[PDB]
């Protein structure tokens, strides 16, 4: 047998590439079978601090960046919303895939993002902080900090049209509530029934 949870421990990068890749893979499917624990996220979960702390690094050639998606899907099947946790992560991905929207990943880290951005720009604009306004349209970098940075509001955009060719227009017209859109209402239809979803909103 062979358990992939042990090469994430270990760095020397071809192999630890080829490894690291397959577990994003099969982070939609199943591998790594011949533990007792039928499904992927539980076997993943005790490498969390062996995961956590390769990703402080970014002397790593190529690894750092697929070391922050293993780490956000598994904050994403734990359940755990970020400020600085899956969002972080979600962050400083950059070689991610759009993937499992038949089950909660979609719509989990929009959503996550989403509420959590409007909520802390509103708070800090308040208490002394060089953001003001809530934030509504997109490219939306929030004083430099983790919050949310310029391409992670696109995604958000990205997500949108995705659920549209799915049909999840009700889940779609939600995230556009949320995020208080703007510029994207208009935007994000180019394609499928226009009609539908402006009249909900």
């Amino acid at each position: 047998l062979e358990l992939l949870v042990e090469r994430l421990k270990e760095d020397d990068s071809s192999l630890y590439e080829a490894s690291l890749n397959a577990l994003k893979e099969s982070i939609k499917n199943s591998t790594s079978s011949m533990t007792a624990v039928p499904k992927p996220l539980k076997f993943l979960r005790p490498t969390y601090p062996d995961l956590c702390s390769i990703y402080d690094k970014w002397t790593d050639p190529n690894l750092k960046s697929s070391l922050a998606d293993v780490l956000s899907i598994l904050a994403m099947t734990y359940s755990e919303n970020g400020k600085h946790d899956s969002l972080r992560y979600r962050l400083l991905s950059d070689v991610s895939d759009f993937e499992g929207w038949g089950h909660e990943y979609i719509r989990h880290l929009a959503l996550e993002i989403g509420e959590v951005y409007n909520d802390q720009v509103e708070k800090d604009a308040e208490d002394e902080t060089s953001s003001d306004g809530s934030k509504s349209d997109g490219s939306a970098a929030t004083s430099g900090f983790e919050f949310s940075k310029e391409d992670t509001l696109r995604l958000c955009l990205d997500i949108v049209p995705y659920f549209l060719k799915h049909n999840g227009e009700e889940d779609a017209v939600d995230l556009l509530l949320e995020i208080e859109s703007i510029d994207k209402l208009p935007q994000f239809v180019d394609e499928n029934t226009f009609q539908r979803v402006c009249q909900y909103m």
